[PDB]
């Protein structure tokens, strides 16, 4: 995940969530969005 | 559906049944899924 | 469009909910296309 473009990324929390994939699964995204924040 | 791709099929599903979207928009899925087993 | 991780990740839900055996057959064909077969 920390090889996704920005775009993908955040494309990729949106779909996780909308598709209601694994809870834990969508925090991995959700730590990455915020360390590039960081 | 019949020009969508897989991956774009798998996505639709799991988006339109959890979204709790029209039956008949998932009958059009599930019919196409079935379609290419 | 799905990246290999979201794939994998839809296989597990698709799975552990009992989806339609059509629907996890679809998700394996995609699987294999992208050389991810071994699961």
């Amino acid at each position: 995940m920390r090889k996704l473009s920005d775009e993908l990324l955040i494309e990729s929390y949106f779909k996780a969530t909308e598709m209601n994939l694994n809870r834990d699964f969508i925090e991995l995204i959700e730590n990455e969005i915020k360390r590039r924040s960081l």
